[PDB]
């Protein structure tokens, strides 16, 4: 079978049509007009995005595919380096560290963490707590606040402070800056033109920002000799079962700055989202209210609580199915294979996942696809494989995924236990773009419960 292409330009090939606001949703529509794969070109560059269970099922097979960088990661990759997320899997630095790490992030090291998390969510529970009547919160910035300190605080016992303050951490403007100018590269027709000398200066002072004061961190950390239970302790002093190696410190930094983009709006994302959808689904919010309630019953939140906040878990899933806040991977062809019987591909071929039109696929989920339904999650059996796939796949998922999960899970049910939630201007959603996705402009309004934290 002949796969589909959408527009083209004549040399530019497919490029023009990443150059929009919305390169996701626009990929999505193409996928809705097109259907489960279509070739995409660039100059330099052939891509096959694929959008049904039934071929990313197959892409998913590890002994046929393996991680490829996309373009975009491959631009990451100049300030991330040989981190876990902008690595390529035979590279010795992505096992390595992939080892050494996975005990940090399990769920035995999430016992550790609940304190840490705790601090920063009693921290934006209080700040609504004390908002003025006819107030409103701004939902992913409050959202990103919690996520930054909670990662700074069990990343690297750092304090960014993030509710202290409106102008951002140094170090977040240059990690910000330099993830616009990626999302600006893919989107230029001629990247060579002396036009964006500027942007490329600009891109070189943000890497040497964000490379000195992590420096710095790792530096001082040393210096102090301090052993904190985070994950910088444990990479300081933990060495591969495999080599029997440690990190040395420029790979420690580039795990650090990797943790610091996944930990900041990819992560609150997923919470602005899932409140949205509670604010837009009313029978679900008092759902997953009554739960908050009758586990939560004590001032703070114990471990063991959070991992019974069973519907707030499914509310997640059910947010990172509609739009799931890292929104494609990448992968190649081991060798020369046949894609669901109809598709040859050869040694080196790549594939992209578009996981917000996978999670969309009908077959699996049935016509209510657009509904925001949790219950779709109650036993995961019963959903086929490969269906979803908002961590990735295989043994390069996300190592934060369990990270994530508990600290939204921790503070969405806390902030249902503590507080009535409003729409109060029947918000329009609207999804802004950069590497991740969020909310735009989302606000709503927060009616204290009046129940104490002490
Ligand atoms: C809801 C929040 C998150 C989502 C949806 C998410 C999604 C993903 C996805 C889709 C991948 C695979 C990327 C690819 O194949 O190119 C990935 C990888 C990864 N994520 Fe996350 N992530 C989240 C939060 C985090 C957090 C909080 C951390 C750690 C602080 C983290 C650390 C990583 C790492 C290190 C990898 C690379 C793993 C490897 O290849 O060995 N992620 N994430
Ligand atoms: O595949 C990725 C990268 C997702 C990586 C997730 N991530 C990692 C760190 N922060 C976020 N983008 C997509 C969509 C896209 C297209 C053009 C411009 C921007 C985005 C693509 O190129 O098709």
């Amino acid at each position: 079978k002949e796969m589909p292409q959408p527009k083209t330009f004549g040399e530019l090939k497919n490029l023009p049509l990443l150059n929009t606001d919305k390169p996701v949703q626009a990929l999505m529509k193409i996928a809705d007009e097109l259907g489960e794969i279509f070739k995409f070109e660039a100059p330099g560059r052939v891509t096959r995005y694929l959008s049904s269970q039934r071929l990313i099922k197959e892409a998913c097979d590890e002994s046929r595919f393996d991680k490829n960088l996309s373009q975009a990661l491959k631009f990451v990759r100049d300030f991330a380096g040989d981190g876990l997320v902008t690595s390529w899997t035979h590279e010795k630095n992505w096992k390595k560290a992939h080892n050494i790490l996975l005990p940090s992030f399990s769920q035995q090291a999430m016992k550790g963490y609940h304190a840490m998390m705790v601090d920063i969510a009693v921290q934006l529970v209080q700040k609504w707590e004390r908002l003025n009547a006819d107030e409103h919160i701004e939902v992913p910035e409050d959202m990103t606040r919690l996520t930054l300190d909670t990662i700074g605080l069990c990343g690297f016992n750092y304090r960014f402070n993030s509710f202290y303050r409106d102008q951002p951490h140094p170090f977040i403007t240059s990690m910000v800056r330099a993830l616009d100018e990626v999302m600006n590269k893919l989107q230029r027709a001629n990247p060579d033109d002396p036009a964006y000398d500027e942007n490329k200066r600009q891109f070189q002072e943000d890497i040497k920002v964000m490379n000195d004061l992590v420096d710095k961190i790792i530096a001082d950390r040393k210096a102090s000799g301090e052993q904190s239970d985070d994950l910088l302790t444990h990479m300081l002093n933990g060495k591969d079962p495999e080599t029997g190696e440690p990190l040395d410190d420029e790979n420690i930094r580039y795990q650090i700055i990797t943790f610091l983009i996944a930990g900041h709006e990819v992560t609150s994302g997923l919470l602005s989202f899932a409140l949205y959808f509670l604010v837009k689904n009313p029978h679900v919010l008092q759902k997953a209210a009554e739960e908050a309630a009758r586990v939560l019953v004590d001032p703070v939140p114990s471990y063991k609580q959070v991992k019974q906040l069973k519907y707030v878990g499914m509310v997640l899933n059910e947010a990172l199915r509609l739009w799931p806040t890292a929104p494609a991977f990448s992968l190649y062809a081991k060798e020369d294979t046949v894609l669901g019987g109809e598709y040859p591909l050869e040694k080196g071929d790549e594939l992209m996942v578009l996981i917000p039109q996978l999670h969309r696929d009908k077959t699996i989920w049935g016509d209510d696809v657009e509904e925001f339904r949790p219950e779709r999650f109650e036993n995961p059996s019963a959903i086929p494989q490969h269906a979803f796939k908002p961590f990735g796949n295989g043994q390069r998922a996300c190592i934060g995924q369990q990270f994530a999960l508990h600290e939204a899970t921790l503070v969405l049910g806390m902030m249902l236990k503590h507080f009535d939630f409003e729409d109060h201007t029947n918000y329009e959603l609207d999804i802004k773009e950069t590497l991740t996705l969020k909310p735009e402009g989302f606000v709503v309004k927060a009616k204290s419960k009046k129940i104490p934290l002490l």
